[PDB]
């Protein structure tokens, strides 16, 4: 009954650990279901749970196991009972464009080449293909060498989907996780399910998840799903049959941050999931720093303010929006090129002011440790882009007024209560650099939403209908109010910059 | 004998080539290497700030009028000038003329003498409060006075006030000095900010701005070279500007689609901008491509080469003027950081020689890594965070070996000088797809066609609207290209392959 959850993306291994390796685990996320329903969340995405070679789960050696490193199956169970009694439920990451070279399927390939049931399942060949893009090879153990296709390297071997075994074993692996519980499928690397190159093939992908989508809602007609199609042109967004990750909006506030006229219907893609940073990019909050080149202390709060300001348009707009962990205390964090990568963006959840306590997760402190790296004094308190007592934590902010993480609790708490963001349409207003407005609504709610992301100028609007005011929000005070106040149609109104309301018929 | 579209070669003075042996380039190493930038086929340098100016990189200046002191003397850069003239090069200075450091003395003066100042005028400053207000800092004079100022890129970097008419004919007398040094031109330092109370604020002030500065500029030098930097992907906020901008959104583009996209050309077209790939606030292109690709191994280096290649000869043979960074034409590899060190790593000393070390080659960056206790890359040892010993990106590495990224770029550029319609021509799209990019050049002396295939996978074709000869070709996936002459009619049709370019002429 709601056509448009909020849905919070965890790394189980940088969330909470609960038996004390400095892993994050699945019990740990059960532990941690009070936070989760007070943020006013309506989902969890995780990452890659499956048995993976590596840290992040992209590489698939099981995908009907757990992860060993998060626990079991029946904590896996456990957990999804517990989320489901909390209201919550539990979108999958599918991670079908391949597996890891270590997945059992494919050391058979290579292993007994054109005899194995899977050499279908890659892209395979016994034919020389030396200094072709993207192929590999390995040397079986009869001294045969083995040449594969790998979009993504060496170790990802491409899944062969004209396979019409590999359609089935992706069924079977929909069946399975359905089975356990889970809700909806997020699905990994979604351009590039067919494709020779990057950038070839997003037709046929598009059309791939016509079938996909059909078989999953035949199994389940309230199923989550949602692409990950890695691109920021609307057409590729839309072409997709599911809905996708709105990455277009996402770089348009990126690069303006202070509004851009034409920004909304710019780059809107129907149904699309709302999301400011994702377990790929830089942290919004540092990418912030990076625009404004203010990297220092005293400019957190003028960082705060914008941030929290981008958060309310996607909490409003049609659509799911997307919290990346830690996102809502405005967690720091920059990709870095060597001796570690994505890591730095994917460290653990500061729940602690001091950096430590029950639970916290510490498995970065090891690899930061074996790279060498000792900026931010990571090599010892596990986070390069976190300190201890710098405010950046639950802790900290969990009772003051003013953190970011109690404005999203807000906004979010606020949320639930309206139908017409829950489930309604929208129609857009106005959708200027300084004034953006729009309504929403469903059969039971009407609403105006506007704001002001202009940090200087002024804008305003005459009402088309009698309305009431019931939120108003001021990002340069850092205050909000819920007092009722009636307008008329015909009447005039102002909005300041960096203030938004939201009216109800 | 006029070239309406020079190539632009912009140098950091301070990692190009050391003289007197302290590991910091100057200006008499940048004469020293003239050759060096003759052979390549440069048309004009662009150099990054050489005024005497506080922070290494030279964008906050205290003196307009003097040359920074770990670059040389006056004499130093009028010889430099002449030098370079005499091998048909010209000169493009970098004016910064957003802000000044908060240490030039008109600055201190305003500070110091409020209202009594000849230079309060120069700033936008007030002794009332304007505490809170983003982007408005303040300093105590000795008098016990709080005058605040706003400055939007920092308090170290306050903003001139350009609706001062004594700060217009400051400008004004900056130009003159600097056109009767020898200067052929301005590269125009922040020219998306001359206006605005915030950092999206006053585009359109700030193109209005550069109508007053053009008259005034080719009113004293008719043919002086002008180009903005504004810093927008937005195609339109690019063209609002009554003179020539460098093209970010075909950069952008490009970075984004580096294997093509329908509309590349026109959907990022911006009349009269010069086309770049990479310069000292980007990662290095080469580098952009990499991690695009998420192949960082030396294995490969060759497929990465032959991307950057292909889009190097999509500027060269565009309308507009080519933009060149130190560097690029050897794939120098760099990505920005975000502390302990910022873009000195895509700023870094000029790889001349296959070992690192040689005569003139800068180390300037050495201490700097030392002190911030960075030894990734071997970076304290050798200066560089992204360049190792014998590893092929050098000059001495790639001067001679046919198939390096250097031969490539000489070769066209040096083809780009006997060709009028590139030089001078106007253009017309013929095709834009992903997998062809296909335009005319033509000036009253000469027509050409360009086509390019930057699709990896799929070729595609077209028909010649008229009798022309193939004057090149480029075979990028094989690295190999030949100016041997092939005849087609109008009519006949041609297949353009998967990483391919040709030339035709009529
Ligand atoms: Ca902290
Ligand atoms: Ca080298
Ligand atoms: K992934
Ligand atoms: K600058
Ligand atoms: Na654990
Ligand atoms: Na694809
Ligand atoms: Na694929
Ligand atoms: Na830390
Ligand atoms: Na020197
Ligand atoms: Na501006
Ligand atoms: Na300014
Ligand atoms: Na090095």
């Amino acid at each position: 009954e709601v056509k448009y959850p909020v849905v919070y993306e965890i790394f189980i291994r940088s969330l909470y650990d609960s038996d004390g390796d400095g892993v994050g685990d699945i019990n740990g996320v059960s532990q941690k279901v009070d936070y989760l329903r007070k943020l006013g969340i309506d989902a969890v995405w995780f990452m890659p749970f499956n048995e993976a070679v590596s840290y992040h789960g992209y590489d698939i050696t099981d995908y009907y196991n757990v992860e060993k490193d998060y626990g079991t199956m029946e904590d896996l169970e456990n957990m999804i009972q517990v989320l489901h009694e909390n209201g919550i439920k539990v979108i999958m990451d599918l991670v079908i464009n391949h597996t890891s070279d270590e997945h059992p399927w494919f050391k058979d390939a290579v292993e007994n080449t054109t005899s194995s049931p899977y050499w279908d399942y890659y892209i395979m060949s016994l034919e020389d293909h030396s200094g072709q893009d993207h192929w590999h090879w390995k040397i079986n153990s009869k001294g045969q060498k083995v040449w594969y296709f790998g979009l993504f390297g060496y170790n990802m071997p491409d899944l062969n989907h004209d396979s019409q075994k590999v359609r089935e074993e992706v069924k079977k692996i929909v069946d399975f996780w359905i089975s356990k519980g889970v809700d909806g499928f997020r699905i990994d690397a979604a351009k590039h399910i067919y494709g020779w190159s990057w950038d070839d093939g997003i037709q046929e992908s598009a059309e791939y998840f016509e079938w996909f989508r059909d078989y999953v809602l035949s199994k389940k007609p309230d199923a989550i799903l949602v692409g990950e199609v890695f691109s920021g042109n609307t057409y590729d967004l839309s072409l997709y049959p599911i809905p996708v990750f709105n990455f277009a909006l996402m770089y348009s506030i990126r690069n303006y941050p202070e509004g851009q006229d034409g920004m909304i219907e710019n780059n809107w893609v129907e149904e699309s999931f709302l999301f400011l940073e994702n377990h790929d990019l830089h942290r919004f909050f540092s990418h912030l720093q990076e625009h404004y080149k203010k990297f220092s202390e005293s400019d957190y709060e003028f960082i705060k303010k914008r941030a929290a300001l981008w958060y309310f348009l996607i909490f409003t707009l049609k659509g799911s929006p997307v919290i990346y962990y830690g996102g809502e205390i405005g967690t720091r964090g920059f990709k870095w090129h060597g001796p570690v990568y994505d890591e730095p963006v994917r460290e653990p959840m500061q729940w602690y002011a001091s950096g430590t306590g029950e639970g916290q997760t510490f498995w970065t402190k090891e690899v930061y440790k074996n790279a060498g790296i000792t900026f931010g004094n990571a090599d010892v308190d596990g986070c390069i882009y976190d300190d201890p007592y710098d405010g950046f934590s639950v802790e900290e902010q969990e009772n003051d007024p003013k953190s970011l993480l109690n404005f999203i609790r807000f906004i979010l708490n606020f949320r639930k209560d309206h139908d017409a963001i829950l489930n309604g349409d929208q129609t857009i207003f106005r959708d200027w650099k300084n004034l953006i407005a729009f309504y929403r609504e469903s059969s039971n709610e009407k609403l105006l939403v506007v704001l002001n992301p202009d940090p200087v100028w002024q804008n305003s609007f005459t009402f088309e209908e009698n309305m009431t005011m019931i939120l108003e929000v001021d990002f340069e005070n850092f205050i909000w109010n819920e007092s009722n106040v009636s307008f008329s149609a015909g009447e005039s109104f102002t909005v300041d910059p960096m203030k938004a309301y939201i009216f109800k018929k």
